[PDB]
């Protein structure tokens, strides 16, 4: 399934997830595409922040959903 | 100094700060306004997130920026 991935600075990340798949998943599928560390990463669905051990289907997170990245980056 | 705080989910909460507020400080006044409790609250400004013992002016956030508040839930 297909689920894009957008930056508050504007770009849309697409990438090809399993219903099923967790969100450090996600994030290393991100890593996989960007080179942006797990770690700096922060996922949010429907104004809420996602945490890592859970999949996609606990969120309700379907087909063509869009989330959103924010960066977690050391010194603010 | 005038800042917008807009939620992911399509609120713009108006602001008047100082600019040598911290982000504990303004997570404060959100609340004071929007009663969403400091700790729910994560600060983002030109995609990444804020810590808390910083201020606006650190993050050279001048009057009129724009903010983004995501909320890191967990009980009820």
């Amino acid at each position: 399934m297909q689920i894009f991935v957008k930056t508050l600075t504007g770009k849309t990340i697409t990438l090809e997830v399993e219903p099923s798949d967790t969100i450090e998943n996600v994030k290393a599928k991100i890593q996989d595409k960007e080179g942006i560390p797990p770690d700096q990463q922060r996922l949010i669905f429907a104004g809420k922040q996602l945490e890592d051990g859970r999949t996609l289907s606990d969120y309700n997170i379907q087909k063509e959903s869009t989330l959103h990245l924010v960066l977690r980056l050391r010194g603010g």
